[PDB]
Order: structure tokens, then sequence, then C-alpha cells
């Protein structure tokens, strides 16, 4: 069960951005991938302070940061949407939202140890989207891997309609166009 993600490149994957649903938590006018790079300036101020730290955490797992950027963007609006860091209905723990039924949460919510955690587990979900369709392309394998960080890798049942049954309908879209915001803010 080999890890092989280096290849992937975050700058190379289609994205049509946020659906209505999603671009309405900030009342957007804003449709797609418009909305979703709206999405992530609304929460860079916040995003700023753990950029060391997600600086870090992607150099130490060879995944960019920018990707750890958008998932937290997307997951917890970079803390703006949690209370002490848990999700609504305190099972979504950190800035990355790791769901404490599925696993053991390790670090403070805002921690270094907590940003390894939430991406060790996107990092899984792209090695099993990559052996559950070998043949994809490597991009495609990396939106689905993203898709599959809010609705497991059995929801990846096929190569078209990936974000279909993701919150939102659109999960692994805005989480591209959101860290490729991102990217072009250093990130
Ligand atoms: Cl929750």
């Amino acid at each position: 069960h080999h890890h092989h993600h280096h290849h992937m490149d975050i700058t190379k994957v289609d994205t049509s951005g946020a659906s209505e649903i999603t671009a309405r938590q900030d009342k957007l006018t804003l449709q797609g991938v418009d909305a979703s790079h709206k999405l992530a300036e609304h929460d860079l101020v916040r995003m700023n302070k753990y950029k060391e730290l997600i600086t870090r955490v992607g150099q130490k797992h060879g995944l960019d940061p920018a990707i750890i950027a958008g998932i937290i963007s997307r997951e917890s609006r970079a803390g703006s949407a949690l209370d002490h860091g848990w999700g609504d209905h305190g099972k979504g723990f950190g800035l990355m939202q790791v769901d404490k039924r599925y696993h053991k949460i390790v670090g403070a919510w805002d921690s270094e140890k907590h940003i390894s955690q939430g991406t060790e587990i996107l990092i899984e979900f792209i090695r099993r989207i990559q052996a559950k369709f070998p043949v994809w392309p490597k991009e495609h394998q990396l939106k689905g891997g993203i898709s599959a960080y809010n609705a497991g890798d059995k929801n990846v049942r096929t190569y078209e309609r990936m974000d279909v049954g993701t919150t939102g309908g659109d999960y692994s879209n805005d989480v591209v166009a959101r860290s490729q915001w991102f990217k072009s803010q250093g990130y």
C-alpha cells in the first residue's frame, strides 16, 4: 500500500467552484469559481495566522500547503465556524474537522499536530482513490481524494459526478478552487 502522491499538482486540476448552496454561506451573488475565491478571501486573515504551520505540515507530508489551506477554509472557515474547535454537533474537531468518531483526535484544535492529522487523513484518501481507479489521470485521483475527505472513498464510484453526494454537491470543486486561490496568495 505504498504512497505515491508526489507527482500531484493542484494547479492542473479542473474546477467549477462552489455551488449556489455553498455560496449562500457568505450571502454571495458570485457563482462557481469566483464564489470559491471570495469564500477563501474571507478566510485569508485568519488563515495567515496558521500559514507557517500549514506550510510546515505540507512540507513534512509532501503535499502542497495550498491544498491544506483550501480544506481548512472549507471545513471550518479557518476556525471561525467552530466552538472551542468543535463543529456544531461536537463530532468534528479542529481547523480541518477530524471526526472524533473515526479517529483519536490529537493536538489542540488550532495546532500543528491537528493539521498534520487532518492532512494525513486526506493523503490516505488520495492513496485510496489511486488504488481504486489506477488508470485515472492523477488530477482526477487528487480531486477524488479530496471529495473522499468529505464523503468517503465509497462515494467515489465513477469518473463522472464525483461531487454528487458530497456536502453542498461541490466539495472537491470548491476545495480545489479555494486551494488555487491560496496558492496565488503564496501558500
Ligand atoms: Cl460536528
